[PDB]
């Protein structure tokens, strides 16, 4: 707030990078709820004038807030624009199983054999014999190489293990 010209040159520095935020703020700087609405979708082309994907909104319902604000600000929409891709923040993830099968590991060598697969199986069976249980390590095999790791573990059928 000093000299029309001096103000233009004074606002021409690295700070300009962050100023990008105030730019979008022009759309809604005094909303009635003080939150970002669906307008945040068009706000992209409204300024950046780009062709965003419909997937960016798909993840919006799953989880767009990753800064701890409870909402998606103008900038947050630009960074989360890529989050729509294959990310690991949609709630229930396969990562859980990794800690489940690993939590056991009889040999603790990141591997489950006929014995390591039977133990975890018997943990929840139904009047079934062990002879048939061992069949697991025999059946489970996405590559058919007599091996069942984390991938070949959960790949089974989330039932036989």
């Amino acid at each position: 707030m000093d000299d029309i010209y001096k103000a233009a040159v004074e606002q021409l520095t690295e700070e300009q990078k962050n100023e990008f935020k105030a730019a979008f703020d022009i759309f809604v700087l005094g909303a009635e709820d003080g939150s970002i609405s669906t307008k945040e979708l068009g706000k992209v082309m409204r300024m950046l004038g780009q062709n965003p994907t419909p997937e960016e909104l798909q993840e919006m319902i799953d989880e767009v807030d990753e800064d701890g604000s409870g909402t998606v600000d103008f900038d947050e929409f630009l960074v989360m624009m890529v989050r729509s891709m294959k990310d690991d923040s949609k709630g229930k993830s396969e990562e859980e199983l990794s800690d489940l099968f690993r939590m056991w590991d009889k040999n603790a060598d990141g591997y489950i054999d006929l014995d390591e697969l039977k133990i975890m199986l018997q943990a929840t069976g139904e009047t079934i014999t062990e002879d048939d249980i061992e069949e697991l390590m025999k059946d489970g095999d996405k590559n058919n190489d007599g091996r069942i790791d984390y991938d070949e573990f959960l790949e089974f059928m989330k039932g036989v293990e």
